[PDB]
């Protein structure tokens, strides 16, 4: 029927969190799938899709390799963007935010909470560098395949996560004649400030 | 099969072409529909969705309300970055490159070449401005489908596009263990240089 301001939850993520559940319900690909939107030392952005692992107040998680090209990115301007390309449902949420290096404890919990092959695969992609060929990541692929063969991955040095802040949560869902409905909450004062914008 | 360099055309493009012709076939929802993400005066980025309406050597176009933050982020920060977010077929393509204006001539012949109630919808919508309710929007899009009622819509002052500069091509494709193909194509001396990164 439209999205009216009068029925807006106060938090975001409550929207959010009924959006996300349709997303999955209606069985979207990777309705966790987010671009991150990052900006490097020369004020150029850079973008790539990541998965949301977890969110809440605090804001919202994903893991990536430390080395990688988005960290050196965020370690020079923490400032980013994510958007959810959920246009196939008429809608895009986008937040902005600080990104924040998550601690050992939570890397580790997440880490070990996954498929052995990936822990691994963790361990093979110097992410981001320029490679010479395929094989390379292959051959250490197997490689280590059977290193760790007996035991558990370990937790590579390499590898940690960010939680951006919600500093802004944009809604926005198609509306006819190109008219469509959005709505910025705005973080002000430990509240959320709700203003319609023209699409 | 995979992403081998062997198998890599010499123009991005080409390479994009056919990507984009498969997400057509395979009818993704908004095949055209890519991540713009621009960047404030403060380094903060920002993103939003909005259609490739043509490309070339020249770059990738499209169209959008000249007021709007995107637009005001251009001025003072022509750098640009573009994701097409092609999940669903495993597949991702950035863009980066300088956002040009385009001249009247071509906003012309692309705007009186689409849907009439979007015509008079570009005249409606102060785009990304605050508005006190979306009433606003629907009581001008019926004063002026009959102001221009016996016509033809014309072109808003305010509406117009930018075409993104080929800088950097960067294609990626799903693989298994988490061991993705990753090709960044880098324009050098009228040329491409092409690089495998580890993903
Ligand atoms: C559906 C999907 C999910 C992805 N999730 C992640 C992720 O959670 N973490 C990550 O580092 N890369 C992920 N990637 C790969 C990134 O898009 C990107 O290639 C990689 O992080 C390197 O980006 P960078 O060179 O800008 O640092 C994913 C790709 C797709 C298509
Ligand atoms: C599938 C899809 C296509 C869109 N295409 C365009 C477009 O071509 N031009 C445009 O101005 N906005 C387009 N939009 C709306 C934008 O995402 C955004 O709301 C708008 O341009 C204002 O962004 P801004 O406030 O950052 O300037 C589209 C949205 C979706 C979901
Ligand atoms: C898988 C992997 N990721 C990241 C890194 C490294 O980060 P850095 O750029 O400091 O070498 C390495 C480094 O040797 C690595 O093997
Ligand atoms: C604000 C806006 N302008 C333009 C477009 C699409 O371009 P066009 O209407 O010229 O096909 C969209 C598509 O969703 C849009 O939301
Ligand atoms: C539909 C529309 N777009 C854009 C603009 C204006 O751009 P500006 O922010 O300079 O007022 C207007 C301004 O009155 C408008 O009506
Ligand atoms: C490089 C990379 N890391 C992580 C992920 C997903 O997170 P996880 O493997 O922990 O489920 C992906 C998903 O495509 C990925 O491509």
């Amino acid at each position: 029927g439209g999205l009216r301001r009068r029925d807006l939850p106060a938090d975001p993520l409550t929207l959010f969190e009924r959006w996300l559940s349709q997303a999955c319900e209606a069985k979207l690909a990777d309705p966790t799938a987010m671009v991150v939107a990052t900006v490097d030392e020369h004020g150029q952005p850079y973008q790539r899709i990541v998965l949301l692992k977890h969110y809440d107040e605090k804001g919202m998680v994903f893991y990536t390799n430390l080395g990688s090209r988005k960290a050196h990115q965020i370690e020079n301007n923490p400032r980013v963007s994510l958007l959810f390309p959920w246009h196939t449902l008429e809608r895009q949420v986008m937040v902005i935010g600080k990104a924040e290096r998550l601690s050992t404890l939570e890397v580790m919990k997440y880490f070990h909470s996954r498929p052995r092959d990936s822990q691994i695969g963790a361990w093979v992609s110097k992410q981001s560098s320029r490679i010479s060929a395929r094989g390379i990541l292959e051959s250490k692929f197997l490689e280590l395949k059977q290193k760790f063969q007996q035991g558990e991955v370990p937790l590579p040095s390499f590898w940690g996560g960010f939680r951006v802040s919600l500093e802004q949560i944009e809604f926005w869902q198609g509306g006819e004649h190109r008219l469509h409905d959005r709505f910025l909450y705005q973080r002000e004062n430990d509240a959320w400030k709700i203003d319609r914008l023209a699409p």
